[PDB]
Parts: C-alpha cells; structure tokens; sequence
C-alpha cells in the first residue's frame, strides 16, 4: 500500500501498540499456534505477557510450519484492531529442508554464484513454509577456530566475505524493491553487527577489542557490502564494540550503520540481547536497557521484554523521546509493506500450497554440486584419490554411518533425508566394507574389527569428524582437536600397510597435522548437508574432481591463534635469509606458517596461469586491469580458482603483506585455456587511516597473481602523480 | 655544571656533531676498548662508521667492565673536541653480579620494598662497574604467557605494575635531582613504549592492536606512574600501535609521551627500531625512517645508523628542522649533566676501585630474601612440606644439578656463582640422593636410578624446569608446557608410592594441572637468581615460609589464552545458577577458571582477616578508607598479602569484574594481630570513558578485601550526591 498509508496507521496507533509492535516472540507465545502449545502458559506467566501484548505483538521468531504460520496470523488478525499483520523470521542459515554445506564451507567454494543458488533454494523453501525474513548472511571476519561460531562466516579475509555476502542477499532478495511481488525471495538480514567474530580466546559471547581503524579495515566492509546490495535487516550483535554492548552502542548503531552506511531498515536486537546489556553492566535494570536500546536505534527486541514493560513509563516521564518509538514502529511497518503484507499477509500461501517446493531433486542437485564446489583436498600422495570404481573399501571410524552430516545452525533439515558416507558409497562402489567406531572412543574390539575389515579390501577410507554440537552458538573449544580417540584411529590404521584417504567432517579449522602424516590423502568435506555421502563418492571416485580452497587458515597448533594469511610483517620478519637467527619474529616450538594457508588446495588437474603484460605506473583513482590466461595441461577436467592480491609496500599505517582482491573459478577442459580479466579498482589499493580517512597513498605496490596466497607470480606497480 | 652552560655546548656544536650526538654504540665500535676489539674494523666497515662518527657518538651500549669504561670514556675525551662525555647505558634487569629473581617472581612477591632492594642492590653493583642507565623498569602489561618476555613484567595487573614500578625506580635512582652527587645510585629507563605484552599469539614482535580507551585504561598506568616518579629515560617498543610502529610513532610519543605524561627526558629507541619501520613499512628507506622518528621525538639511535647517514641531508633540504635535532642534543646534555658527567666523566670510578662492593655477602642475603619472599607455594597435600632436616630425600630430575638458575636477562651474572638445588639443600639435609635427568629425555637409565633413589629415601624433591633461553626475548612457545619428558617423569615418580614435592623453575606460567595432579606438593621458584639452591632448601625446610602470591593467571591449558582476573562479565556470564546450560560463556572442554587466580598463594600459616565497619555512601571525589585487622592464628610465623579490589557495577563502559587497588604484604609471629588501612581515593573508582576523558561516575560499588582475587569477603558502597 501506499507510503501515506502507512504513516496514517502509526498516527493512528496507541502508544502500547506501539510498544509492542517492538517485541518478537516465539510462535507458542500466541494463540493460533500449532505446536508447542504445552509451553505456552508457563512461558507466558515468566515473561508476564498478556493478550493486550500478544495481540499487538510485532513479530514472530522461529515459526514450525506454513500450518503454524498461517494459523497464529488468522488468529492474530481476528483480534488486531488496526489489521497490522506479523512478521515471520527465521535462521535459515545454508539451507531450509535441502542443507546445504556449512557457510564456511561455501568459503571454499571462492564461487559467488554456488552461494546466490544456495541462497536462492533456501528462499524457495523457506518462503514456501511461510517464512518472510530469514537471519542470513553472517558476516562476522573470523580469525579464531576456538570460537564454535566460525562454521557460520565465511572465513578470515574480508574481500571474500564481503563477496559471498552479496552473493547471499541477492538469492535471497532478488531484487529487494520487489518483495512484495516475487514471493518466493525473502528478505535478508545481516549479522552480527559488529565484529562478533573476534571474542576473545575464542570464548562464547566474550569481550571483544580492537582499534577503531580496524574495525573499519577489516570488520566493518562484509557487513557494508551487504547493506549496499539491500539487505532489509541488521542484526545487533552480542559482545561489546570499545566497551559498550553493541544492542545499546549509539556510534555503532546510529552514526556508523544508520549515518555512514545509510541503512534505513529494521535493526533487530540478537536473542536476548536488548536484556542482556544488564549483564554486562552498562545498564542497571531492565528500564535503563530499554532507554539505552532505543536511543541506539533498536527497533525489534528478540524475546526479552526490556520495551513492553519500560516503554511507557521512559515516555511519559519524559526520559526518551516518543519520536524514537515512532521511527522504530515505522521502520517495523515499512518492512511488511515491502513483502506485501498489507495486501497478502499469508505471503501467497493461503490458496497455494506449496509443498511441492520443498525438497525437490533439482534442489538435491543443487546442493550436492555446492557439496562438490566446497570440499577442499588437502594431501594426495602418489594419486591414490581419484578411487577406480573397482576399488575394493575399508570405510571405517566414527563418520562411516553417523547421520550427523547437515552441520550446525541446520534449524529445519532432517537427518533421515540425508546420505551417509556408506550409503553414498555403496551406490558408486561395488565393494565397500564398514567398520563404524564411536565418535571419543577406541576399543580393542574395533581395532580387531577395522583390523580384519582393512585385511579384507585394498584402500581405506577413515572418515573422522566432529559432531556439529562440538561448534555452532556456545561450542567454543579451547584446544582445536578432535578427541584423541580418532587421531589414535588414524595411527592404528596407517600400521596395516594399506593407502589410506581420510574423509575429514567438522565446522572449525583443526590440528590435522597427525591426520596428514598418518594418511597418503586428506579431504576436506566440512558438512557438506543433505547431500553428504553423495558429494564425498563423487569426489573419491573422480565423478567430480576437486575445486575448494581453503578460506580459513589451519594452524600448526591451538597456540598458534590466531594466525591468518593477511598479516602485518612487523620490524623483523622471518626470511629465508636470517632463518635460524634468535632475534627475528618465529616461535621456538613451530614454524610461523599454518599448517594448511588461505586459498590453498589441490585437484586431480595440473594448471599454468600467465599473466599478461600489467603497466609499471598507475595514476591515482586508476583501475589496474589483469588479464590471466590459463591452461589445463591435464588430461582430466576440472575447475582452478584464480586469486589476486595486492600489497601496499610502504604506507602510513603498517600494511598486510597481501590482500585478496579478485578471483574467479575457472572450468576447464582437458587441454582447455580461457583468458580471465579483473579491475582493481583504486578503492582495492585503499585503506583506512590514523585519522580514520580511507585513503590513497601514491607508492610502490606489488600484485601477487595465482591459486593460492602463496602460489603467486608478483608484480610491481608504482601508484602516483594526478588522481582520476 | 650551570644550565646556561649545557645551552652554549649546544649553540658551539656543529651539525655533525650534534648528529653524532643521536648515536649509541657497543663499546668495541670505541677506540680504547678492552674487549671483543677483533670486531671493531669489520663491523665499523659493514655501519659504514669512520672517526669522526665514533669520536662524537653520544652513548656506549653494554661496556663490559669499569675497565671497558674507564679505557673508552678516557680514549674519547682524548679526541672530542668540546669535552662531551660519553654516557654508558646497560641492561640490569634483575641484578648485576648479585643475580636476584626475574622480575615476573618479584611481581609475586607483592612486596614494595623487596623490588626496592633489588633495584639497589642493582645500582650499587652497575655503577662499581661503570654504567650509568639501567634499561629497567620493564611495564609492559601481559595476559599472553607464550610471550618470552613475560619474566621480565611484574604480569597481569596495571596496579601491581605500576606500584612496583615506582619502587624500582626510586632504587634504582635514589632522590633523581641528585643523580650528580649519589654515585652508587643510577638513571632508570622505563620501557617498552607502549603496549609490547600484547602481541598477537604471543609472537616475539608481532601486531599489536587494542581501542585507544584499553590503551590508556590497561596498558598506560604503569608506564606513567614511573615517569611521574621521576624515571630519567623511556625507551620506545618494537610494535605497532594502531599500526604506526611504536618509534615513529608522533601521536604516542609527542602528544601522549612528552605532552600528556610531560615526559621531558631522553627518548631512547629499542636496538634497531629505528632502521626496523622500513621493514614494518611505515618508512621507504633510511632517509624516511630518520626523518619520521626524529619528527616522533627519538633522542638516541640505538646501533643502527638512520641518523648519522641522513639527518645532515635532511636538515640541508628543509625537510626536517634543525631546532627537532637541537632539542635532542640538549635532552641529551641534560641527562649527562643529571649525572654529574661534566665534573666527573668516570663517575667515581676513576680514583676509587669499587670491585670491593661488588658480590658482598650482604647482597647475596638479601637476594635470597628476594627469592623467599617471591616463591609461590601452589600446593601442598596433607603439610607434607615443611621437611624435617632429618628427612631423608631423593633430589631428582633436570633441575637438580643444573646451574641455569639465574634467569634470562642475566647478562652480566655468573653461573659459577650460583648455587645449585643440590648444594643448596646438602646446607640443610643430612641425607640426599640425587638423581639428574635432562631437560627433554626420561630414559630407561633414568627410571631404574630414580627408582633406586626413590626406594632408599623418605620423600622426592622433583626439580623441574625450563632452561633460560626458553624464554626472554625471542622465546616465544606457542605450547606453553615443559618438555614432554618433564611431564612423563612426574608420572613416573607418583607411582612409585612416596611423597612428592615439586620445585618448579621457570620464567612464564605453565599448564601445570598435571603437576598438580602427580604430586602433593608444589612450589613455584621462578627463577630466583644466585642464591636459588638456599631459597629452595630454607623454603623446603620451614626456616623461611612462602608468601609469594601469583602475579599472573596459571591457564588451565594453552587455548584459554588469555585469561587473567579483572575481565568483563559478558553479557551472559556463567553463574553458579545457570552453570549446567548451553547458552552461556563457556567452553565445552575446559573450565573458564584458569588453574590458579591471580594473588594466590598458600602459607605454611593460617591467617584470619575482618574489615572495619566501610561507609554505606561515599560522596564523589571521596576517597574510601578501609581498615583491616589480620591476625596469625597458627603457630608458624609468616607473611600474607592483604588484597582489596574494586569493581564498578554499572558504567557506560562494561567495566573488569575486579581490579585491584591496594595490597600489603603483612608479617605476623605466631598469635601476633595487626591493623592495616588503605586509602582508594576517587581515582580508584574512575577510568576512561568511550571520549577518552578520566571520569567518575555515580552508582554501586563493591570492595572486596581479601588474600587473593578469589578468597575475598564482598561490601557495597553507593556513590553519588555532589563533588570534593
Ligand atoms: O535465533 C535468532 C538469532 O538468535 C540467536 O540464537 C538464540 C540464542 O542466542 C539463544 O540463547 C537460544 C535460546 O533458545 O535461542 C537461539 O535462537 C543466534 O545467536 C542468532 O544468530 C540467531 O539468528
Ligand atoms: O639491550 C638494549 C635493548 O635492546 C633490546 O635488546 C637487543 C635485541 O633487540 C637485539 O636483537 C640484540 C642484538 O644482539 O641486542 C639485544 O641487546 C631489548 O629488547 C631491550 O629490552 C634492551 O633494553
Ligand atoms: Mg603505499
Ligand atoms: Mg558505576
């Protein structure tokens, strides 16, 4: 409806409608729900809710079924005096009901439109199950594999993020002025503002700090770019920004996110966190939370009830303006007008049931292809990978026949659609011999029954993993290893004189240093979703040939963190030259490089790249354009992922020694060559200042082109003279 | 010599005189020098150095002897044409001959007047010897125990830091104004500036980054509360703050060193720093790196050669002021004329052998005062300890024999001097059996001779330990445990059915819940320095009683780094009542707890503490009085350590859940009862807010008046109403 509408419904609203269009809560907080409905009135009575609260509720969060929806917004409408109907969020994070791989797993992919597609599926689904708003992309930069949220971003360098992140609003949205038309798109919304990722000692919810410039360096473009594309909704995050809880952080919230980057949606409060602030001692009570959170721009607070109970009294004593409340109500009332609430609040659903969207086999391909874009092959020895058809299987250890293959942060998937590894292999593989062990245990019986079963057949496939429960929200891992029962698996089984492939599943970065001395190849499968066992026998027998590349660095050991491939050089660096000397930055016990780097991973294929003749000067505000030409000498198809970087050799401020800023995916044929071409724009050779200034500098820059941050060809460019 | 004086040598100075003047180098680069003169041609070629340099150069570097100086400073007074003394600067870090604790277990000894001591002691010795400048006091604040340097902090806290960094400073220095007359008493130099301890995963010289607030509220204290008394010197840090390496760094060492902390002393760089911006890329080349660090405020180029080679140019250009190198040259005089240089170039040496002061029996007392006052008693199983001089005991393991007990950073005491753990207690014990292992084996041999020793004593003194250069500069573990080995034979020693006491030394914490768990008790020697086998035996034996308390928190593991006492609470802190629940800051292998808290400490005494009736309200700009009766309740003399901390509950920052604010180290004979106050003045109960402005607030405090950050009885106190 029309915008003057819409200004007339708040005009027209009383002040508790107002208020409590501010709250969202679950969906068996309201009458109409069907489910849960046991849980409805303890609930109600701890929160101290009532209908005059519920009826004018705002929002909905996590929603069971279209049924669920539908009949909370019948009821709800019955009931509402102004006919304002609610918005249904929900996580759908890599997927709905088809699971999709682990965000940090579509890292690996380095494919933008993998991750559009898998955004794009999502949407489909979850709209057809009446979800409006889905809590996507997560953009949180993550340097820290102790933090058990890691598995949700898409790893340590902000380009990438900042990519994929776009990649994410765009399947989900489509375009984002039509959502009130195109009802199977969704409106996205960014998490977690700001700089969630960097907890310390990778502890849940932990105090995070950093300066203002890097915040605004490295934290603050993925949450940008997205906000730029048209992501609809922010996210508060739960950890302080410089001392102050980012739910009532007025500079974060109101000068940086509604002033610099222009956004003009609904800021919505993480779960709990408008409460919590209490908690963290920066407001005394509920009351002060409540002013603190809507000064700060806070307009939708996520289950806790801060603003239904404090609201009117800040208001009427005059401590907050009603002017807040207004803005916040019609920034709530502008979204819904968006998805056409006002003229279908059923969102296409109440004569179309769309069932037949969801779970579909052209979706199930989807994702196993994602599957296949986003494993990373780590070691290979003596080409044992890809298997022969005929290859006889040991497929031991705790992820043989573990169903525990969706990931975390999987809210709607179900196992029992999903593919194991057995049954995965069994449908390429004639012969395949299982011995399954427990995920923190290693008997003797098992090492009889793996013993016998690895005597049987030619080649071992041992497949080690997390549970998803090890990581996701509040699974934060001091040590970075997987229980030592499994590394003493991988021991015992590389005794028996068999190759041995290791078919890695977890959510975080681990020591997998002992997994590749005690294996002749290593494949990194993450969580590869509903598609599992299929995605890994496709890549074990060559049917799809490997293409990820790492987009999270793996440390030697846990004391190595964090450790990242976008590193300050410092005032003496490790060489070649000095190595050995005690007075240069190293450690005494490891070496300073990963075990595995950024962008690093292997195929089946052999590549060249070539790099066309680049200038030796560059003006100010000019765009470097690099042309790269290359080659599959193999014979056998397969896909490379071709980065650039950029260093700024002398700066202002102390540089990274490398910055991704471009890739592409390349498929290729056996034999085949293609020519690629990339803008740098001077914004890529740009940083931001002691006085917090983005800024060119004229100078000395070198270009690093290759497949991964270490296989590289560089480059030098002087930057100087007039300014485009 | 009069002020007027000092100007006109300024004014009669040349240019490349007054550049030279910057310059500080190793003595043989010194005509007249009596040592190592073998490398003075090939390395004066390599700096490119002639004479006209060297017989200018303002400051020697780490002369070896009073005769090195005499032999130098008498050479170059030869040749300098105006009479401008050389200054002799060295590292006396924890003693000169007379080695005492490293400064991390004089941190734990909490105990002002110990720190004091050494520091003179220090001095006495330095001086005797030729020097002049101590590069001590060390401030760097540290929560990361994988860095090497941490045995060169007093750890964790600002406070502590900052009240033994006092008591260093009037040691080492005496009444400052009289530096010219009390010849036994030397210039101290505060150092890093700023913020060295935070690198990242404890990397020797690697970024650092923190909020500008964290700066100031954490990282700042210290470094100002020794300038504020009277610290003759600063020397700049190897890092990055905010990505300006610390040395060129205009901000930090104009605005904030030399404006706000009205610093007016020399301005010494770290070795090299200033050629090491270029390799932090903050400087093209030395031209830049001279121009920038002169800009900064650097006095004094230590051993590289920016300076000398660039600032005639850059003055001649106009790039650079002739008056920014004038007021160099004159901090410069200043200092010399501070120290009396222009009456008395040798400074009391050159009629009077002091070898007589060096090495007394009364220093070596009171170093073994330090080392028993600094020893921290973690555990101690069933008053297994203290031993009776009658019992018969097994001495094993790497720290038995070995002479490396002196510490890193001892670059001037001698191992020959030092008593070992074996001699130590043959001075108390009639009967020890001793059986050394190395620092990284555990053989068969060694079982089978530990075994024997076992079987034939009462009870096992296992001495354990990390050689020296496991730590110090450039020792950086990214595992910060004791070799494997050390581990094993606590193990092995356990089984074999004795009591176990373990004398643990070391220059960083340690995981050392396995040591914990292997024996019955547990002391923790540091490095006590040249009397550590008497320390150790008096200990053992109950002549002295530990009173040490931690100054650092003892990590459960590696990964739970960092952890330290005065952290914030989050905003969903674990609680008693809600410990058991996933959503909460947690890790789902460890506990958040570190092994052992900052301020603990056992005594072979039992102690009973009651605070006098506190004030319910306190007005702001009040200070809060607190008096505490302690009495000995046992029949043991000893010392306890009287701690009260305060926390701010509510704040417009999230403030530490503790921070202390006062300590007393209290000594009580069996049954004696004393009476303690400390006065917090409102200062305790400010910090810095979101603006950078000092403040007080209105609102809830608790005090917390305990004998470590955890055994503390909890009062609140309400501020507010008007200002003192
Ligand atoms: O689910 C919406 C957003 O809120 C958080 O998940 C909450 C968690 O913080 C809370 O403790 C539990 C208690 O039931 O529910 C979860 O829903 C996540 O941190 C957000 O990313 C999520 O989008
Ligand atoms: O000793 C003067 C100051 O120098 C640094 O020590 C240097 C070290 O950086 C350099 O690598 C070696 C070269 O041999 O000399 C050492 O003396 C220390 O970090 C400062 O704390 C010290 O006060
Ligand atoms: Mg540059
Ligand atoms: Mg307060």
């Amino acid at each position: 409806m029309e915008q003057e509408k819409v200004q007339e419904l708040v005009s027209q609203m009383t002040l508790d409608e107002k208020i409590a269009q501010c709250l969202q809560l679950s969906p068996f907080l309201f009458k109409g729900t069907n489910k849960n409905a046991e849980l409805t009135g303890p609930l109600l009575q701890e929160m101290k809710l009532t209908d005059a609260h519920t009826e004018n509720a705002g929002s909905v969060l996590g929603s069971s079924s279209a049924l669920d929806m539908i009949g909370i917004q019948e009821a709800y409408l019955k009931t509402n005096r102004l006919g304002i109907p609610l918005v249904f969020m929900a996580d759908v994070i890599h997927g709905y009901k088809t699971v999709f791989p682990i965000p940090l797993a579509l890292g690996c992919s380095f494919d933008r439109e993998t991750v559009r597609v898998m955004a794009e599926v999502s949407a489909l689904e979850a709209t057809a199950d009446g979800h409006h708003v889905t809590f996507s992309p997560m953009l949180d930069l993550v340097r820290d594999p102790r933090w058990g949220r890691v598995m949700e971003s898409t790893g340590e360098d902000p380009f990438l993020n900042s990519e994929l992140g776009k990649a994410m609003v765009d399947g989900y949205q489509g375009d984002a002025s039509k959502l009130n038309e195109n009802l199977e798109q969704m409106a996205a919304c960014v998490k977690h503002f700001a700089a969630y990722g960097a907890a310390e000692a990778g502890l849940e919810y932990n105090t995070v700090n950093m300066s203002t410039r890097e915040l605004y360096q490295n934290y603050l473009p993925a949450y940008n770019a997205a906000i730029q594309a048209g992501a609809k909704l922010v996210m508060t995050a739960f950890n302080v920004v410089d001392g102050i809880p980012a739910t009532m952080n007025k500079w974060l919230n109101r000068d940086v996110l509604r002033g610099e980057m222009e956004f003009d949606g609904v800021l919505i409060s993480a779960w709990g966190a408008v409460a919590e602030v209490i908690n963290h001692g920066t407001a005394r009570n509920p009351k002060e939370a409540a002013q603190f959170s809507m000064e700060a721009g806070v307009d939708l607070e996520m289950m806790t009830t801060c603003y239904i109970h404090e609201l009117k009294g800040l208001i009427e004593e005059g401590k907050l303006s009603e002017n807040l409340l207004d803005e916040a109500v019609l920034r709530m009332l502008n979204l819904k007008n968006d998805l056409g609430l006002f003229e279908d609040p059923y969102r296409g659903l109440k004569n179309n049931d769309r069932t037949k969207d969801i779970l579909t086999d052209e979706s199930r391909g989807k994702a196993r292809a994602a599957g296949v874009e986003s494993a990373v092959l780590l070691e290979n020895k003596s080409r044992l990978l890809p298997l022969a058809k005929e290859a006889k299987i040991a497929l031991v250890g705790p992820l043989a026949t573990s169903p525990d293959i969706l990931g975390g942060w999987n809210v709607y998937g179900e196992e029992k659609d999903g593919i194991n590894v057995e049954t995965g292999l069994r449908e390429v593989f004639e012969t395949v011999e299982v011995v399954s062990t427990e995920y923190t245990e290693l008997s003797e019986e098992d090492k009889v029954a793996v013993k016998a079963a690895v005597q049987n057949m030619d080649v071992v496939v041992l497949a080690l993993g997390e549970k998803n429960e090890w990581g996701g929200e509040a699974g934060s891992l001091a040590t970075i290893r997987l229980p030592e029962a499994q590394y003493q698996l991988a021991k015992f089984v590389q005794t028996l004189g068999k190759p041995v492939v290791i078919t890695l599943f977890n959510g975080r970065p681990l020591e997998v240093k002992e997994l590749a001395e005690s294996s002749d190849a290593l494949l990194e499968l993450w969580f590869p979703g509903t598609e599992a066992g299929r995605v890994t026998a496709d890549l074990l027998s060559g049917a799809s040939n490997p293409s990820g590349k790492l987009s999270m660095s793996f440390p030697q050991t846990t004391g190595q963190i964090p450790v990242y491939y976008n590193h300050l050089r410092t005032g003496r660096p490790q060489t070649p030259e000095n190595k050995g000397e005690r007075y240069v930055s190293h450690y005494l016990d490891i070496p300073n490089e990963p075990f595995y780097p950024f962008g690093y991973g292997k195929s089946y294929s052999e590549f060249e790249l070539k790099t066309s003749s680049l200038p030796k000067e560059l003006n100010l505000g000019e765009s470097l354009h690099v042309e790269v030409t290359i080659k599959n000498i193999s014979d056998i198809a397969g896909k490379e992922v071709i980065q650039v970087y950029l260093q700024d050799v002398t700066a202002s401020i102390s540089r990274p020694v490398k910055e991704l800023k471009a890739f592409e995916k390349v498929a290729l044929q056996a034999g085949e060559e293609k020519t690629v071409t990339f803008e740098l724009t001077s914004e890529a050779f740009s940083f931001y200042n002691h006085q917090l200034e983005k800024v060119q500098e004229p100078g000395l820059h070198r270009v690093f082109v290759g497949t991964s941050s270490e296989d590289v060809d560089v480059f030098e460019v002087e930057v100087g003279g007039y300014v485009l």
